[PDB]
């Protein structure tokens, strides 16, 4: 079948790149970077997060696969030592799939954009103060005051938003999260402080209350837009497939990345 | 059909109470105790609380209604003054029914103990330092020295879950969270820190190092365990059946309840 | 002798003005915004922020006072109804008067520049990852990888620094504390996560590890600094002189705030 | 001159506390344990907090040294391998003297009771809800409910304080520091959140609502206290004294504990 492989371009991977296309030859495997229903990644979370925002527009038809040349990653977990084994498998078939919840992004102004993040989307402000009316299916929940706001995917708690304490969520449950940055509280202003998980068909709006600039950031990438009138996130209807052989539980490779490996 | 109304013991709760019990007379409803189809608690989370923990054997033939004598409540989302219009369409029929995920306990050791619990487990020390390992699904996942730890159910995070920096789950998503206390963390030792959110399904298993006495609640029921060999945390298969009319959205009950009413 | 009077531009705190310094002529005040020995500003804290960074080569020869045209300040911590008992009590003389500790800033890179900042002075990135190395009196402590580091001064612990879960300094206290911003941990990577308190004389440097431009603000100011090689945080051996009349406890002044007023 | 020596209790630790006492018959050392002006303490931290609980009625007349069989500690900072060149420098004299601010704490009631603390003092509930007000010199500052409160000496900072989210305090700065332990706020209760940094002479009072009874905490001491009608928090006329040589700096300290060794 058809296939293609990212790579992070320094020379461990170019090397590890080169030699499953010479042991994919052997099998009745196709190249092509166009239309391939199978792409894998090596590198780190990084090679196979942009390798995600490349196909994005089929993703109901590719299995991805994430290799680790450095350090062992989330996405890119296998290790370079067990790649001869997964080009025999890969080139077979009757693999598993495997689908992991996505993050719908609207933007609305000039039309208005839509985006798919596979880790989460932050909100920021364009140089002043960060102020937005944060409502929650038509009904106005609090006004947030402070740095931003950050709507993660499951799979996307263990990355920046588990660094503004929000809760690892196992990406088998199909919701989003949202979590505050340096919200400030008083006597005047009240944020809810906890972080929110949301259910499917969930949707969270933003609406500015002066500021219409708001840097936005979409998992690595990051624009500021001009004259937004309302951010809406909201649990994507599209899934990214996995390809799978060995079991590697999420809690296992929660437990390898930050207690111990 | 059967019905029965718990109170909370003052002169407001209980004249309510007869208020309820007179006004249905009026229609065909049996009051009865012992197999009441509809569970009706007056005063606040609290009486709604030992309302569910009484009639817990037979949580899949009841739906429970709350009202609140006091502040609003999560549970008891129902203002007295709406007591008349709630026996009129209580007692006529074809209401909407809502059901809640619960968490099961189990506790080895002297047999074999089980508990559901409607807000959350919380396990400490019997005096000593709190030492257990913690295992996910046979997997060793950390080993946690603090306070103790608390596991919550969505309900339940509104409750003792929020005040230890975990997340608020909507009620739909049928999982349970994992919250830490005062975690020490050095060189030696070493915790997740972040809360955990486990879908069905999932086991979470704690186990002891040394110290086999654990000071373990289930909701408002707290006892010492002695020679405790395993604590099982676990989503329960039961569900409690709620009994709605209006739609009070869960989001809404959390704005009122934290941000202002 | 000598005074200027601060205004936040607004109708309501220039009409405050005005009446001072009417008052002010009948008792012996020049009026003089080169060389004021008493700076009044008359808005917010943001207006007593200006007020501070516009006399800030002469801060051992000025008593400041700051009036709250809208909710308290912590540094305009009298009410408008008070103004006339103020300029009684200010042109007469013979006032208690009260010093709070500052916070030196010394950038290196183009020579090199230094800042006072009275409440906080923060450091980010330029656009891509914010990577530094945090030397305590010349001792390397940590490698921050995060969003950026705030240093804040006792009175400024109520500002930003709260916001970062950093704790609340009584501003009796010369000593500066450091906290951090959504900072990444894991197997890698290790910040201590906890805030830091550094008493005088303490010196904190930050060191670069591949980008060398930060984005660095010193209170309400903010620019971005090319090729740094170097950030020095340390207390200040200047401290801004405040003129009191009656006592108002930074306590109760943080109990107003956050608390209830 | 007068020493003492405290062991750990193992077989490590008393063959290196006997063969100081048999190093220390070779200069002018007399041992006495009832009147000593050197205590030693040999194990850990644990080990080296009894010792000062034990002569903390003539803390102004001796200087303690800790030596850690185990990992490194914060008030045992010399490894057993040093204990030869510590012996000489003990036995000759002229060495510096190091003091760390204490806490004191007052409990009223039956009398009333005073202890001093190296740590920390903590209060919880005797088992129903943990519900006082919080008197800060005499001015109702907050409600707490909770699980409990936490103030902590400078050097104290780095145990328990540590775990609630508390600053870590260089042990130069005379102060202490209040820490909350699973604070509920919601549309009622108001707790500050932040944690709080009192200087000299700043009294702390906790006093009951409703329940008189309170689990409080001093160092490792514990212990149930009947019918309290205040708690008095307040930095210490009295200072522990330590014997230096070597500059062991308190970041350090931290930095290895912490970061790593
Ligand atoms: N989901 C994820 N969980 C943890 N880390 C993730 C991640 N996704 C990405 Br990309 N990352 C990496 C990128 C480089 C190092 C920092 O985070
Ligand atoms: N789920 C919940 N969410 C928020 N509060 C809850 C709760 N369940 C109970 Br009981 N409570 C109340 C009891 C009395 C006041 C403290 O918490
Ligand atoms: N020290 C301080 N403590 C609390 N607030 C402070 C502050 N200094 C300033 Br400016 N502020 C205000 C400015 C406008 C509102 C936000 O913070
Ligand atoms: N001040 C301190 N800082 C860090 N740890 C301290 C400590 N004091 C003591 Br005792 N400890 C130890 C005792 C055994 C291990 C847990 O904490």
């Amino acid at each position: 079948m058809k296939y293609m492989i990212t790579s992070k371009g320094d020379e461990k991977s170019d090397l590890l790149r080169l030699n499953m296309i010479a042991g994919f030859g052997e099998y009745d495997m196709e190249y092509d970077d166009v239309e391939p229903e199978i792409v894998i990644s090596i590198g780190g979370d990084g090679t196979f997060l942009s390798a995600f925002h490349q196909y994005e527009e089929r993703l109901d038809e590719i299995a991805f696969i994430g290799i680790h040349t450095g350090h062992l990653g989330f996405y890119a977990d296998w290790r370079p030592a067990e790649a001869d084994k997964l080009v025999k498998l890969l080139a077979k078939g009757e693999y598993q799939k495997v689908s992991y919840p996505l993050l719908k992004t609207t933007v609305k102004y000039k039309k208005e954009a839509t985006y798919l993040a596979l880790n989460e989307s932050t909100v920021k402000s364009s140089g002043g103060p960060f102020v937005v009316d944060v409502v929650i299916n038509d009904i106005h929940f609090e006004r947030f005051r402070g740095d931003g706001l950050c709507m993660s995917t499951p799979s996307g708690t263990t990355a920046y938003n588990k660094s503004l304490g929000g809760a690892l969520m196992h990406p088998s449950i199909e919701a989003m999260q949202l979590t505050e940055m340096a919200s400030i509280n008083n006597r005047v202003y009240r944020t809810i402080g906890s972080p929110l998980v949301f259910p499917k068909h969930h949707v969270v709006s933003l609406q500015p209350v002066n500021d219409k600039d708001f840097q936005i950031s979409v998992d690595h990438l990051s624009i500021l837009h001009r004259d937004v009138q309302e951010i809406r996130y909201e649990v994507s209807a599209k899934k990214i497939h996995f390809a799978r052989f060995r079991s590697f539980p999420f809690w296992r490779r929660v437990h390898d990345s930050f207690i111990e490996d």
